[PDB]
């Protein structure tokens, strides 16, 4: 009451409050030293403590955003570090906070993290334990500005547990790396997923996220009722709206209340929440988010009875045009848990479009009667793409699959920057190994729900510097139809070739000197540059010359002595390739 900061301090705590203010400061001022953030966080914590001590103290009844802005832009006084943000500290709410959000750079130019030796790491661990963790939050926060803040509190706890367990024992080295590598890969997949849920709210509206929540939650919690699912959807969309416009303190407090509410009414929602509701406070929210699908209730009546075979559908749509679509998306999703939540959204849009021209054109019950018959092509389009691409996967392997995708997507949009083309085709090829092990029933909810994440990275790294017109149209036209837009483009007849640059195909030394995971990029980028050299005369057997590149390495990889072999076979290879016209 009368003080939001005091209420947040009382609710969250003292250790969860200082952590959430370090994340908020680091996600806004990405290029700032650690000590500055520590000082600001300490000052904010002291101010909050004083406001808790006396509610009618010096001014602290102001909204959290106002205090954030006052400590952020009126105190930092660094304009050469962040250009044009000096003019940002000139407006009022809600203009200043909106201004701050466009400057969160998704791909900052910061040095890549290098992991020190285990001995030094655990030596520094048992000296300033309270600071060693605070450095972990700072780096992950600044490199991933849209990371899910209450989730990042969980990763810090797992990091601390991992350090406490292993190197306070024998075999310090080969205990930590197998565990820390699990968090690094799990931390780069929960940041791309949250970016998608957060770019669907500030670009496509709250009506787009609410439908996604209704479709997703109804799959995972059947045998519930629309009254319960609507409440859960409203609470969830309130939670996820606050983690996007920087209200981390209010986002972490609302998530805990939602988890508590779900655990209280466990029986009315799902029968698989017994285990997740007996965990600590930070682990309940993670367990509930990844709970498995509940068993479908038996004896569900066919959906055609009261959606196409009832003489009130037009009246029901006229009465309210979003609660009827909510019911259709809820009923068609609880009984189809083998569909991706983006395919279900597409069918709901098709039903709405059919009803729009049928509830206001002559006889209603003559044109929407066969609406369910036109759902078949939409259903069969992605399952014929998963069955084919995943068949291509288990005859080439991961590395050779990423190359096939790389050539396919370079000819579709031969104007995106090479680092983006390489980095998005490497992520696309990892869906072929992530869930091709699943049976056919579980393939679609995993593949198409992962591709939608990856393609999002192609759009948020392209909004900053729009170069290709096709990518702009596919990204900014519809959220659900973003994947069918991409997998429908033929080879671009425009984009006259890039001409010949000799220095690109001039591999000099190295290569067989560093890790396999990183030396692969230095060859995939060469392949990308090769494709953009001849977009049109690029028939499949021509890229067998790609194998020759490997050969050009192989010999010199074992003949590293007389390193001039790199140049010799390089000029030989480029002469032979140019003589081959492809
Ligand atoms: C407290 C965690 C909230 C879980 C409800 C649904 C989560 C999701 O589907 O993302
Ligand atoms: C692309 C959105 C399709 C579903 C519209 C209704 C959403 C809701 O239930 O609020
Ligand atoms: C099993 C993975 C299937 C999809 C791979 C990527 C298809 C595409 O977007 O062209």
């Amino acid at each position: 009451h009368k003080s939001e900061v005091a209420h947040r301090f009382k609710d969250l705590g003292e250790e969860n409050f200082k952590a959430l203010v370090l994340i908020a400061f680091a996600q806004y001022l990405q290029q700032c030293p650690f000590e500055d953030h520590v000082k600001l966080v300490n000052e904010v914590t002291e101010f909050a403590k004083t406001c808790v001590a006396d509610e009618s103290a010096e001014n602290c009844d102001k909204s959290l955003h106002t205090l954030f802005g006052d400590k952020l832009c009126t105190v930092a006084t660094l304009r050469e570090t962040y250009g044009e943000m000096a003019d940002c500290c000139a407006k009022q709410e809600p203009e200043r906070n909106e201004c701050f959000l466009q400057h969160k750079d998704d791909n900052p130019n910061l040095p890549r993290l290098v992991r020190p030796e285990v001995d030094v790491m655990c030596t520094a661990f048992h000296d300033n334990e309270e600071t060693f963790l605070k450095k972990y939050l700072y780096e992950i926060a600044r490199r991933h500005p849209y990371f899910y803040a209450p989730e990042l509190l969980f990763f810090a706890k797992r990091y601390k547990a991992a350090f406490t367990e292993c190197c306070q024992a024998a075999d310090k080295a080969a205990c930590l790396l197998p565990k820390l590598d699990e968090l690094r890969d799990e931390g780069k997949a929960s940041s791309a997923k949250q970016r998608l849920k957060c770019a669907s709210l500030q670009k496509f509206g709250e009506r787009a996220f609410k439908a996604w929540a209704v479709a997703r939650l109804s799959q995972r919690f059947p045998k519930a009722e629309f009254a319960e699912v609507s409440k859960l959807v409203t609470d969830l969309t309130k939670v996820h709206t606050e983690c996007c416009h920087g209200d981390l303190l209010e986002c972490a407090d609302d998530r805990a209340d939602l988890a508590k509410y779900i655990c209280e009414n466990q029986d009315s929602i799902s029968s698989k929440l017994k285990e997740c509701c007996e965990k600590p406070l930070l682990e309940k929210s993670h367990c509930i988010a990844e709970v498995e699908n509940d068993e479908m209730p038996a004896d569900l009546p066919s959906l055609a009875a009261d959606f196409v075979e009832s003489k009130d559908v037009c009246k029901n749509y006229a009465e309210a045009k979003d609660v009827f679509l909510g019911m259709f998306l809820y009923e068609y999703a609880r009984r189809h848990p083998d569909y991706s939540v983006v395919l279900l959204l597409r069918l709901a849009k098709t039903y709405e479009t059919t009803l729009e021209k049928c509830c206001a054109a002559a006889d209603p019950h003559e044109c929407y009667a066969k609406v369910f018959d036109e759902f078949k092509p939409l259903v069969e389009e992605p399952q014929n793409l998963i069955k084919q691409n995943c068949e291509l996967f288990e005859q080439l392997g991961e590395y050779k699959f990423q190359n096939a995708l790389l050539v396919r997507y370079t000819k579709k949009v031969p104007q995106v920057s090479t680092p983006t083309l390489v980095e998005v085709s490497r992520n696309l090829g990892k869906v072929g190994s992530k869930c091709c092990k699943h049976p056919e029933a579980k393939r679609m909810p995993c593949a198409e729900d992962y591709l939608s994440v990856v393609l999002n990275q192609l759009c948020v790294l392209h909004e900053k510097t729009p170069v290709s017109d096709r990518v702009t149209k596919c990204c900014t036209e519809s959220l659900v139809n973003r994947r069918p837009c991409f997998s429908a483009l033929e080879v671009d007849e425009t984009y006259v070739p890039k001409e010949f640059n000799a220095e690109t195909f001039t591999f000099h030394a190295d290569i067989c000197t560093l890790s396999e995971k990183e030396r692969q990029i230095k060859k995939q980028t060469a392949l990308v540059e090769l494709v953009k050299h001849k977009p049109k005369a690029t028939k499949e057997q021509l890229k067998a010359v790609m194998d020759d590149f490997a050969a050009f390495v192989e010999k010199c990889c074992k003949a590293d002595d007389k390193e001039t072999c790199f140049a010799e076979e390089g000029k030989k290879l480029v002469a032979a390739s140019q003589a081959a016209l492809g």
